[PDB]
């Protein structure tokens, strides 16, 4: 019913492998445009079990990043500073070089964290999180890190260990996490089910809670936390 | 004759906004202020008022941010302090001294009084009572919320009732139109008022917010990170 398609030149993608996976199985639009609030409320529930309370609020930002009235394409979600972040487990940060495609290079360090284990953890996403931070203060002058851009990549990283993974525990077959990343593909041929738990702010929070206190984490000082209004 | 002026009932819901609440009692916007799409207020705000979607699509989006719900709002969620609703507004008191939502005598008296022996409001009079509403605010508020996204906004309010209730160019309304709009959310077209022939959009309104803006004698709150409330 929902086959995996690469997508053509005409499908818009965006920097989001949640969102970009359920694309390429048709639970959203496969060419990524016209998407709408319940769009991505029944696209959530449909491909991954996660429930309205999280994505109706991504969703509402997200239509900041579109000039459209009550529909966001995958493409508009790349506007940095609206959701889009530096220190990005897959992404360029938008002043080294290209926010939106997913880049073997930076995602080298997810690949290779919680090294001789078959699986990712808690402990190995907050060591991602702290080593993707600390590569952009190093190489980008101009990176913003407030108190947003932490809490926003805490639950990104509670989102693909809960979608890949056990969405109690926080722990994610890694074959499974690579391919999620790479071929923005379910990894229904290796085995990947839905979730029989749903994924709520309730499951995720605590998930998001223990990477934080694994990562080490300060914010810039001088820097105001900020949704970008409009591309 | 389609869009007569109704009171809102007892369980009809109103906002703080005299801009959304006169759209619903004239039923441009449901008379119940319930389940507010974004389209619904851009064919609102075209067609009592001339405005054009940019600057109504971007506060609606703003809006939904008010609503537990999908893709709607009602007009009385947009009372949610620090998303949109700010402290030193025209004719409702600050969140922290009382009545967020409600039209207030007392408050409008500054505005009411304005440009004192004129039959007009004009960008010079909208800028000074900008300035004695916040100096009020800053007085008597020790909460008071004071960065540059409250004034940005404030500025495009007062741009609002000076072009809707007036002349969308030169950002001159008739006193009258302006203390019926407030006082009654009424249309004033039994007094002469006639829908803007120019249509009102983000470059005839920036230029006036531009000019209130040098008219107010504003600083910021200076250790107020601006920030918009995202759930209610
Ligand atoms: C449905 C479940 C969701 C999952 C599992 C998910 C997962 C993720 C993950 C793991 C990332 C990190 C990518 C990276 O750092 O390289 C991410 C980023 C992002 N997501 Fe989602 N997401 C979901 C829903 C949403 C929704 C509803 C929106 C917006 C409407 C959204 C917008 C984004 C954006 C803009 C980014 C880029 C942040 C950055 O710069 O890395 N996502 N998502
Ligand atoms: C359509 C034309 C509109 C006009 C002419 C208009 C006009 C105004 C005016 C003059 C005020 C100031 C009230 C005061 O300070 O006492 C105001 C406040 C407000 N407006 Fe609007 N408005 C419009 C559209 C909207 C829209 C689309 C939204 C939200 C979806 C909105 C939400 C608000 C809110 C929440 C306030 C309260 C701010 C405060 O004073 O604390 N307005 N509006
Ligand atoms: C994440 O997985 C890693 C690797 O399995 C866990 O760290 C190991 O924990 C074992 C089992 O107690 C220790 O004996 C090893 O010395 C640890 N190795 C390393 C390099 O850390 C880690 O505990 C897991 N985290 C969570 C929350 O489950
Ligand atoms: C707004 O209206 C006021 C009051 O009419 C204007 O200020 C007056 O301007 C006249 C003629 O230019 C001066 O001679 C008066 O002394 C001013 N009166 C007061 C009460 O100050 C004001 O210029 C108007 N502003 C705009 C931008 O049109
Ligand atoms: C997820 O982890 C919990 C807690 O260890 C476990 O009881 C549950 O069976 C796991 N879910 C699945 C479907 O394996
Ligand atoms: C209006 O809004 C509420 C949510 O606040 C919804 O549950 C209800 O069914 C809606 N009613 C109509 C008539 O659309
Ligand atoms: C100011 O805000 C704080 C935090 O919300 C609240 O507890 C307090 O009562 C407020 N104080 C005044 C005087 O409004
Ligand atoms: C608005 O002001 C302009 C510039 O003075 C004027 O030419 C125009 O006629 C005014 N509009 C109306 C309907 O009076
Ligand atoms: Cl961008
Ligand atoms: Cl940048
Ligand atoms: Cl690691
Ligand atoms: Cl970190
Ligand atoms: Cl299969
Ligand atoms: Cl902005
Ligand atoms: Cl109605
Ligand atoms: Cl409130
Ligand atoms: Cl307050
Ligand atoms: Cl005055
Ligand atoms: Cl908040
Ligand atoms: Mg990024
Ligand atoms: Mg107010």
């Amino acid at each position: 019913q929902h086959p995996w398609k690469a997508p053509g030149p005409n499908d818009l993608r965006s920097p989001c492998p949640g969102l970009n996976t359920l694309a390429n199985h048709g639970f959203l639009p496969r060419n990524g445009r016209n998407i709408t609030i319940p769009m991505i409320v029944q696209a959530g529930f449909d491909g991954y079990n996660v429930q309205p309370d999280i994505l109706i609020l991504a969703a509402k930002v997200g239509l900041l990043t579109s000039p459209e009235p009550d529909t966001f394409t995958l493409d508009d979600l790349k506007l940095h500073g609206t959701i889009e972040h530096d220190a990005s487990l897959s992404r360029e940060d938008f002043a080294l070089g290209d926010n939106l495609h997913f880049n073997e290079a930076i995602f080298n360090t997810l690949a290779n964290s919680n090294p001789g284990s078959d699986v990712y953890n808690i402990t190995s996403a907050g060591q991602v999180l702290k080593d993707r931070l600390a590569d952009s203060l190093a190489r980008n002058p101009n990176v913003t890190n407030t108190g947003k851009e932490f809490t926003i990549r805490t639950l990104e990283s509670a989102f693909y260990l809960s979608v890949m993974g056990n969405a109690t525990t926080g722990e994610a077959p890694k074959n499974f996490v690579q391919i999620f990343f790479r071929e923005e593909r379910l990894p229904i041929e290796e085995g990947w089910k839905r979730s029989t738990t749903p994924i709520t702010s309730d499951t995720l929070n605590p998930i998001a809670g223990q990477i934080s206190e694994a990562s080490n984490w300060k914010p810039n000082p001088d820097q105001c936390p900020w949704i970008v209004l409009s591309p």
